[PDB]
């Protein structure tokens, strides 16, 4: 029987979760999609040599603390937690997505990957020390992405795939 693996993309609005997602089911760059339109997808894919399917919720819209978002975020079974590396708030932010994570799913070893985003631009904000700092403390892999340049996007997928398989 296939495994199928619930991945549920967070961040704050602008960091690239619909970007990365695009990139990772359909190989391209999409400059412009809209910011509030939330959507799922599937890739049947081979990892470690064991065929899974990967079912993706790429989150948007705002803030909600509702008892049915609350159970809708729990069927996810790992969470890649991205913040761009051009905007220093999108960083700080993730303290609070691990925090609601924590909160919904009731345990302290969630499958978890801390994503930083937008690697091809110059005007890095956030130290890639800082963010593997933050990894460490989590106890959790930090890969450094680009959804235009396709860099880490396989290896932040596929990485929290096997987060999930070790849990
Ligand atoms: N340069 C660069 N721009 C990116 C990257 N990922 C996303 N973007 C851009 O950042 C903006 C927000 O991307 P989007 O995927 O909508 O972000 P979301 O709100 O987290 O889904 C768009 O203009 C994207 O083209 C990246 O890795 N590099
Ligand atoms: C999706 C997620 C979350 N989103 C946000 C957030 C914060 C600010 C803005 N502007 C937009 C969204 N913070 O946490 C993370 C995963 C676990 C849970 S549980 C739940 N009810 C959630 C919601 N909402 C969440
Ligand atoms: S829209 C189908 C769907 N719902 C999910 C929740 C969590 C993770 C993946 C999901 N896909
Ligand atoms: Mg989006």
């Amino acid at each position: 029987g296939m495994t199928e693996y619930k991945l549920v993309v967070v961040g704050a609005v602008g960091v690239g979760k619909s970007a990365l997602t695009i990139q990772l089911i359909q190989n391209h760059f999409v400059d412009e999609y809209d910011p509030t339109i939330e959507d799922c997808y599937r890739k049947q894919v081979v990892i470690d040599g064991e065929t899974c399917l990967l079912d993706i919720l790429d989150t948007a819209g705002q803030e909600e603390y509702s008892a049915m978002r609350d159970q809708y975020m729990r069927t996810g079974e790992g969470f890649l937690c991205v913040f761009a590396i051009n905007n220093t708030k999108s960083f700080e932010d993730i303290h609070h997505y691990r925090e609601q994570i924590k909160r919904v799913k009731d345990s302290e070893d969630v499958p978890m990957v801390l994503v930083g985003n937008k690697s091809d631009l110059p005007s890095r904000t956030v130290d890639t020390k800082q963010a593997q700092d933050l990894a460490r403390s989590y106890g959790i892999p930090f890969i450094e992405t680009s959804a235009k340049t396709r860099q880490g996007v396989d290896d932040a997928f596929y990485t929290l795939v096997r987060e999930i398989r070790k849990h």
